């Protein structure tokens, strides 16, 4: 039976450490980190997600405030509120909850947030720094996956890693970090040999890559199935949980083969929220330094 | 034997197209695109090649020579003046620059609109989210060679050797990405990125499994005949002085279906794509 990579319990460990580190930094003469989460509409799932971010902020000592807007807000109104938060020195981090209406161009929204306050790390400047393997604000779900590997002592250096999914918000940043060079200034250097599989990878080729992989990360929103015959004995399987939501792994059979595996549910959600808190603390420190 | 992918001849074909499209654009009331290349120290030959292709296609190029003991602030003040110079459409710094010079700061000092090399973090960030951008020229050369030589990429197994921020990373980015996205440069291949810490056994296994190998490490004789799948396409981006590439050329040519030689392969295509990028930037600035 594989070791369980329980992201919920790890997130608790991380949130406890963050609580202490934030208090120490505040005690040097700093204001506690602040985050503003913009919510557009009344999607009940988007409100659950924002409440989770707020509850974790309270736990670690970050001051969070939710700004609710109506589904009919115009793009010009949303960008106007972001630019106001950009210029407000009492705000360290800005998030936009990511089901925004079809009226609004998501790309313009991501790039309107000041990079220094872009807790989601989706601004092109932050993505650019990630991809040249430079210190930046890294997207939280990708950072969560990387943190699960590091905290569970999963060997990446020179190992074969397959990432199933190339999404710009999740799959691409995961692959980029997995093949980072440790020596570079970024320091998020895992040095794995990474194969990026995606919606057009043929089934038989995907299975061959998976059979030779030491690590498989399923990040795609399209239905994939990792079966036991795709898994190298002792390999590490992380299901990111992108998808209402479903699981991408034949857990019962793959657990008999894999060396380490995400449970069902995987806790990647709680890990993502903990990494958002990490990013808010990181941003607050950078701004205080500059 | 392998099909020899004649990059010199393809580059000439592209440069003749550019010459015509630039002249047509100029005739609408526009000034010819201008480029300033900054070189620090001695060796320049690359810059001779850049300036020769610029003259061929109708781009006005000037080279700015600086002695090797220039400081960062001086180099950055030189770039700033060129940013504000409305007669200059494109700026390049001939890297390598001395170690006292921080490359990242210099890359981000060029105005993104004039950054012909595509190394500004804004241009790189747009590349990585599949937006139209100024694409690094060697990476764009590789993608254009795959298209013009009709090398199938959709769902194919590809290996990129090398992670360099200027070459290896953008190649792997475009090669695996979705062509439906706004940039339209994605090639929808399955891509394995191998690098200096890939163990030798696993490197050879990925190479033997690949339909396309793109190597940009600068390690001569890295790719051997027993590492190549029969019929595979071999794109050799490396250029080392012993000018050789990363591939054992005469032996791999017996197994591969298609191969780029060194010299005469990616090199001339890089220069042609630099001219493509200069024309692109001049058009964007006139339209803005």
């Amino acid at each position: 039976m594989a070791r369980i990579l329980d992201g919920k319990a790890l997130a608790m460990e991380i949130k406890k450490e963050l609580k202490q580190k934030i208090a120490q930094w505040v005690s040097l003469g700093n204001r506690a980190p602040t985050i503003r989460c913009i919510i557009v509409g009344d999607d009940p799932a988007s409100h659950t997600y924002v409440r989770n971010k707020v509850e974790a902020a309270k736990f670690v000592g970050i001051d969070a405030l939710t700004i609710n807007r109506d589904s009919d807000i115009t793009e010009e109104q949303l960008l106007s509120e972001i630019q106001n938060l950009n210029e407000d020195n009492s705000v360290d981090g800005i998030l936009v909850q990511l089901p925004v209406p079809d009226t609004i161009n998501e790309r313009r929204v991501c790039d309107a947030i000041a990079p220094e306050k872009d807790i989601d790390g989706f601004h092109i400047i932050n993505i650019g720094r990630l991809c040249v393997d430079l210190p930046t604000i890294v997207p939280a779900t990708a950072l969560a996956v990387v943190e699960m590997l590091k905290r569970f002592n999963i060997d990446t250096f020179g190992r074969n890693a397959v990432v199933i999914g190339r999404s710009k918000n999740v799959g691409m940043p995961i692959a980029m970090m997995l093949h980072s060079d440790k020596r570079h200034e970024s320091g998020l250097g895992m040095d794995a040999t990474v194969t990026i599989c995606h919606r057009y990878t043929p089934k038989d080729k995907l299975e061959a890559y998976c059979r030779n992989a030491d690590i498989i990360i399923t990040a795609t929103g399209l239905p994939k199935l990792i079966k036991a015959d795709m898994v190298k004995p002792g390999a590490t399987i992380i299901d990111v949980g992108i998808t209402r939501l479903v699981g991408d792994v034949d857990y019962e059979e793959v657990s008999k083969i894999a060396g380490a595996i995400t449970p069902v549910p995987g806790g990647v959600g709680p890990m993502t929220v903990a990494m958002l808190m990490h990013n808010t603390f990181q941003a607050a420190q950078s701004q205080a330094n500059k």
